């Protein structure tokens, strides 16, 4: 498989690594999202230590108002992060 | 770096591998998009052999009507592909 194909699989893997920990196994609740950011985006994003910081990230990500981040919402997060990395080149 | 972080970098790398070949170095024209699909998505997508097949993919991807796929439009493509892989689990 190509690097692109392996990357696609990695996006799916990391979502499930975190989404299945608690509650709805197909969505990231705030606690799971905090863990994902702190453990898997430690070189790109500042560590989240306060509940209000994760509340704000979830508010940005949660487009259907259920308080959790589903797979489509996670795709949008990944697009935001990748665009940020891509910029300040 | 985490698998997620490496995946983010791979998305950026593959875009530039193809976007810089011709014309606007920051966008994929149809010919570049065809090469990317055929060479980097050969396990996920059927090979594109006809101009009309790439025309249709570009039509789907091109949200600002310039006939090319920019980085944001490529992000949307990546989201489509990843969602497809994720489904039929
Ligand atoms: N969140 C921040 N403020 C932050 C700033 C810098 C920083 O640096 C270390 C991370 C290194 C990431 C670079 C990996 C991929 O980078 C690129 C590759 C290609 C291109 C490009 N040609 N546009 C741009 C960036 C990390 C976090
Ligand atoms: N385009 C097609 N029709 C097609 C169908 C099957 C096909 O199979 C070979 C590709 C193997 C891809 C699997 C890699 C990642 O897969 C998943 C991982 C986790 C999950 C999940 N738990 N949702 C789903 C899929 C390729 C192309
Ligand atoms: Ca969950
Ligand atoms: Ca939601
Ligand atoms: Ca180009
Ligand atoms: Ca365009």
């Amino acid at each position: 498989m190509s690097e692109l194909e392996k990357a696609v699989v990695a996006l799916i893997d990391v979502f499930h690594q975190y989404s299945g920990r608690e509650g709805d196994k197909h969505k990231l609740k705030k606690s799971e999202l905090k863990e994902l950011i702190n453990n898997e985006l430690s070189h790109f994003l500042e560590e989240i230590k306060e509940q209000e910081v994760v509340d704000k990230v979830m508010e940005t990500l949660d487009s259907d108002g259920d308080g959790e981040c589903d797979f489509q919402e996670f795709m949008a997060f990944v697009a935001m992060i990748t665009t940020a990395c891509h910029e300040f080149f």
